[PDB]
């Protein structure tokens, strides 16, 4: 029901990789991606093979240029499809130190800016407990991307990062 | 990396149709299903479309008839995917009564018979906390199956059944 389309060059131009599901590494198909085509659903795109390096989410459309989905460069060679739950709950749980310690928030709504919503500069743990969430570097849904499934995520390199450094975060809905 | 492959006539024989990821709906490429060839992973199929009907746990192997995986017909027209967890934790709380209710056990092991080993006779309501766990309708792993892939299974319906008939159950390790 879902499928997803690589390109080498802008403007959708080149050579093309096919992957309807989650996909672990066609490296060896595609030299570089400059272009992306997003059918059905929301997807997550890695840099380097088996879901490692930076990451990406790309719902739904067209995306020319890879700065359209404020990447760093041509290389993407890895990709898996984002299966969102089904009850339109979504709730999570940040901490302010690791190990789901310190002081605690818990909301339903997408958060622009941590700093003058909850005080907080980072967030060393986390807890998932409805929907699917995105971590974005920076505010305003700008900076690196890290993606969070369900679970727990008891320290920042759970869920991709070195640094804790968060500073929004907001749901995945279609 | 993983695929099944199902064919129309016994022993893999007559037409074809490929599937490397969750198919919702095929009823329209095959008419029949007679023969399953599994490549790597474990795969669920279902009777009737949208993952519903009665539905069957098949590991990775081949299987010429529709009786070497426990089925009733010929019919089969989706499949899943079933995407175990790498944590090596199975976990489960089996419940007497509806809504988490009742006299409660919990185990990590399989359960040939219900009866013998926790002194119940059927199952209304169910938790699993790690891992993914199959639910047979009689004991010694026969007769109907049911995919536990979840957390929290309220009533016997949740899990796809009328009856809240459930007797033994094991887990799905590769």
């Amino acid at each position: 029901g879902t499928k997803i389309t690589f390109y080498e060059d802008k403007d959708f131009e080149g050579r093309r990789y096919d992957c309807d599901c989650d996909c672990a590494d066609f490296h060896t198909y595609l030299s570089r991606c400059n272009s992306i085509k997003v059918e059905g659903g929301t997807w997550a795109v890695y840099e380097r093979p088996d879901f490692a390096g930076y990451m990406y989410i790309l719902p739904e459309g067209e995306y020319p240029e890879y700065e359209r989905w404020m990447g760093l460069n041509d290389r993407l060679s890895s990709c898996r499809a984002v299966h969102l739950p089904s009850g339109g709950e979504y709730k999570i749980q940040i901490f302010e130190k690791g190990d789901f310690s310190g002081e605690m928030y818990e909301t339903t709504e997408d958060c622009p800016s941590i700093m003058e919503e909850f005080h907080m500069r980072e967030i060393h743990s986390c807890k998932v407990l409805e929907g699917v969430w995105i971590f974005y570097e920076l505010p305003d849904y700008r900076g690196r991307q890290y993606l969070l499934d369900k679970k727990e995520y008891r320290k920042p390199i759970d869920w991709g990062a070195a640094s804790p450094a968060v500073q929004s975060f907001r749901r995945i809905v279609e």
